[PDB]
């Protein structure tokens, strides 16, 4: 990922948001229900240090359930750090804010991204700028949620 | 569906394909390995009187396994019947024979199309054709495959 967000200010991108479409490398990533980065955004919490507090949802083990990960800050406004046994980097791609945002999050390739939106219902204007940011990329799986499913816990 | 291929030479379709892409208008026809619409073609068999005889692969209670289905001709050359409790129909959007094949099926909507190529290779120009013909359709899941996985069974 070559698509940074130019003058990033994270404590605008605070609030609800829905995963309107998802993409990743290797469709096993995305395939199931249950797949590790099928996860639906439901809220971003930058923290006043400039961390990001990301709240979200996942089917894991038969039912729909709320996770919370913090993404540390970087010198680099537009990603973000999550490491555990793997160094792996959240990065803001576009965001007007009000609307929409585009993410990745890469390992050290394999990479998953969204499609956020603020309203559960399909920004056409969105999809473009994310299909547009994704044909840099080594896609093989995408997905998109229609407004009853982004309503629904797990998009179920 | 309202691109058919105009001219359509049934017979010309005949032998080795990879299903290099796939996309359908439901996640759930395309989410898992064992998915109904999950299907990898091998090969095309049309009859003397003009039948579509298909040849695929699907995983199905654990394993990949070889299935043949005939879809029957009907007045239109480039739409075939394969009907059972259903009617569903198989559409040839565009061929040009040597390289390139787009088809869906759907029923009577939800739909699934494939890019169906000659070689174990992507051919960006046949991709291009083919979300070009689905930019008309209400897609929510697409999938491709890497050249190494066109040659295994059940593209694993
Ligand atoms: C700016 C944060 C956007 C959240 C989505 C990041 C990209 C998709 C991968 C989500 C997986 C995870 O965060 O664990
Ligand atoms: C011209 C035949 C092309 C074969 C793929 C048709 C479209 C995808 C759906 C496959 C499912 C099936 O044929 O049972």
């Amino acid at each position: 990922v070559t698509q940074t967000m130019k003058g990033l200010d994270i404590q605008k991108v605070a609030g609800t948001w829905y995963s309107l479409a998802m993409a990743a490398s290797d469709i096993s990533l995305l395939d199931a229900q249950s797949a590790p980065l099928r996860v639906y955004v439901e809220e971003l919490k930058p923290t006043p240090e400039g961390d990001l507090e990301i709240l979200l949802q996942k089917w894991e083990n038969g039912e729909c359930a709320q996770k919370k990960i913090i993404a540390e800050k970087t010198k680099i406004p537009a990603v973000f750090k999550i490491d555990a046994l793997n160094e792996n980097k959240v990065l803001v791609l576009d965001t007007d804010y009000k609307k929409y945002l585009l993410a990745c999050m890469e390992n050290s390739q394999s990479l998953a991204c969204q499609c956020l939106v603020r309203t559960p219902e399909v920004d056409d204007e969105a999809l473009e700028k994310f299909d547009k940011a994704l044909k840099a990329l080594p896609m093989h799986i995408r997905l998109s949620f229609n407004p009853t499913q982004l309503e629904e816990q797990c998009h179920i």
